[PDB]
């Protein structure tokens, strides 16, 4: 009892316990707690869990993104950029999807050590990206999420591209062919299957393990994240189906993890929860898949990935809109927290 | 006289006449009145004849808009983004845009049943990012335009793209030939024909018939407004003359739906009249079509049209210059109406 | 060593003699003084010197700057943008950036007469956009940068593109083979001779005799500029051997212009120098070289060159960056001058 409340939400007894330790346990808290906010939570032991499940998958990418993580803090350590926003993990979480998707995307084979210098680079640059993108989006009182991850990432991968004689990337390539989808050779077992891969693709895993060890991560922290959590990568699999995506793709989950981020943020994180809410969160997450074909087909042209755009885009679009009625209630930022303090502090305000 | 007065301008009797009807006779005139406001219309008179000349070029495409402006309106109305708003039909047009130009690029052929669903699901999304962009753009006190018809456009139509099963689109390719460009084969009379059909391009319609009931439309409102969208696309296809644009685009009115558009906006509608504010009406309208020529080659590599991109650049770029002198005066946005009514409300305050 | 003062900064005694002749000669001045703030500085001395190291290389290419800075700043006279900012020449240097990367680029051959028609039209919307600029930008307190001449010379560029009959342009296709990079062929001589022709890359210049003409330049103004100036085109040269950039890119320069201005600016223009703040342009300039490779491949596509746009996004993210030490001050808008007195004033502040 007393203990699953100690390693519920934000987790805040070990929050203060760890104030007190040296430095070097602090930079790992903020680091473990930093992984696991790529999906918003702030409880280190989920984050222990992301990145056992990222070891699960390969043990290059976890490396990478382990690596890219600490030097996105460092470097918001070097910076003074904020402290209490760093312990909390706001500068880590874009550092470690820079890594993983750095080391996902390259071409160069595993264990390619060289790859850590642009890692290093790119992650130390995330909290500089970060805190332009919070001067610009805090006029309008909208969070930075996961742009600075996009824009890193994408220089890397479009600077370097497939025709390189050090960074070699993968291929992406525009569609040029008339993909016949014979609707009698669809598997239901892949299709539902595409649920825990769909919310394992969110840091480049497709592997239903990962997946199933995310979504425990996220039960263990908040079941409302978990919820909106597999409504989205639902609605992902759903729309993948209602846009002739071809099959594959929906299996491995290419599908959904913009998706289920879109639902976890708008329904719980930064709307107060209502059922006005929730239904906005199912028509967001449906508009960030449909979003999320027209991104990952413009960028097919320039030889890159969707990466997080679709999410960052719809997100931002729902968390603007300006509303006559009280029901959908956007919070101010500095009060954001789990879905279930912001219900709480919701209900408290009202 | 009296009857004329009625007729012309923002209908403002009949408004409040309709106050009182039964909810549904109140949104046929807020999907009437927004029809016609793609041209900076209130008007609900112009709006059916506006309908008329959509219905008059082709039924199915007349179908689509009507649908997806009443979708659209339905939207703002559930979403209670606002009344007065609505009701003036500021959430219509980019409705009956958004359905007319998936109508109008859709490959599937005419009277495609399972158009309307996208249909359905852009326009009832046009609410959301008009929404979106009016919390943008009222910190510097701008309009959103066609913004939102041409975010979602562009969406539908890049997410399935030309090979695509379901919902296939109309080839667009960038060029990759010398045009050679015979100035004797060169015909006045399409030339000059170039202006009816430039104004009727505004909706996709390219049926000279269907641009003169527009200018007929526009007329019936304000001869103002006539007078700057005829200005407008003699701008664009002298443009386009003088950018070597291939013969057959200027005949089909390709190069003067941007202008009319930016010509209306900028030099009534939303700078209060002066012959100051006429010359940066021209200026506008130039600066419009040649910015067209840029995006539709830009928009080329990607599959996509145009569309109203360039209009609301130039608009938008032109609405923002500070200047230290008074006779260019932008109006505030809550005080914006039909060009005469600008300039009356110029005159008393001067 | 009066003389000297009198020649250094930004001319102040100068700038008041000439305030009383005739508008004629003072026209001059403001077309002189904005020729050379491309590299921020306001002294007509420096820029008739860059004025002779453009005659020195293409007389057609100084011929076409001159004429778009002149009509530039005649056009921000016609709009009554400003006095005292036009004066200073704020608006004349996109104009002569616009004019000589036209030049450049206009595959129609050397004194081709019918090239200054688009250079008048773009170089005179110059003010329009600089203004369109300065009211978003003035909101975060920051400056227009080059950004206006990108926009315009993009347009130009792309609308024409090389398939056009009247202002065909030059081949950009995007890298589709592995370049191999014979280490071993490698020349120390031209790797370090890439320094002065680097920065004469900023006018599209790469001569390296125009290169040390433009050094002299910005030694006659201020030794920081300078030093701040040589120090980005070295970090520029080893980025582009980093990044595995063909070595004919390093030797040319194409790989220094972006990372020159973008030290200067940051280093000494906008942030008071400090030593926290020179590591903060080094890292600034290694970005913008970083985003310039990105930015020159996704640029490819359309065919159209990087530009002039890496700088802008680099020195924009940076003055964009909040921090909460006192050492990184970013300057009021309003009090910017040379770095000398930028210093100057932060130690009277101090």
């Amino acid at each position: 009892i007393k203990w699953v409340s100690f390693i519920s939400g934000d987790m805040a007894a070990f929050g203060e316990w760890m104030k007190g330790q040296f430095i070097l346990l602090q930079i790992m808290d903020w680091v473990l707690r930093g992984a696991a906010q790529v999906m918003f939570v702030n409880n280190p032991l989920s984050g222990l869990i992301i990145f056992a499940g990222l070891i699960l998958q390969n043990r290059w990418w976890a490396l990478n993104g382990f690596v890219g993580t600490v030097f996105a803090t460092i470097s918001a350590l070097i910076l003074c950029q904020n402290r209490g926003a760093i312990a909390a993990g706001l500068y880590g979480y874009n550092g470690i999807l820079v890594g993983l998707l750095m080391a996902v995307f390259s071409n160069a084979g595993d264990w390619y050590w060289w790859l850590l210098l642009p890692n290093i680079f790119m992650s130390m640059a995330c909290p500089i990206v970060s805190s332009a993108l919070a001067s610009i989006n805090s006029r309008w009182d909208l969070p930075v999420f996961t742009l600075p991850f996009n824009i890193l990432v994408c220089l890397h991968m479009v600077a370097t591209g497939h025709y390189n004689q050090y960074f070699p990337q993968i291929l992406i390539q525009p569609t040029t062919s008339m993909s016949n989808l014979t609707w009698s050779e669809l598997d239901y077992a892949q299709l539902f299957r595409s649920i825990p891969v769909g919310i394992g693709q969110v840091y480049g895993c497709d592997n239903a393990w990962t997946g199933g060890i995310f979504m425990i991560a996220l039960f263990i922290s908040s079941p409302i994240t978990f919820a909106h959590a597999t409504i989205g990568s639902a609605v992902g699999m759903v729309s993948g189906l209602a846009l002739a995506a071809p099959f594959k793709n929906i299996y491995m989950g290419l599908w959904g993890y913009n998706c289920v981020l879109a639902c976890i943020a708008i329904g719980g994180m930064f709307y107060a929860l209502t059922w006005q809410t929730h239904l906005l969160a199912v028509a967001c997450a449906f508009f960030c898949a449909y979003l999320g074909s027209a991104i990952g087909n413009v960028m097919s042209n320039f030889g890159l990935p969707a990466c997080t755009w679709p999410f960052c885009l719809s997100a931002l679009t729902f968390l603007l809109i300006t509303t006559e009625t009280k029901f959908i209630h956007k919070l101010p930022l500095a009060k954001v927290a789990y879905p279930e303090q912001n219900l709480r502090y919701y209900w408290k305000m009202k």
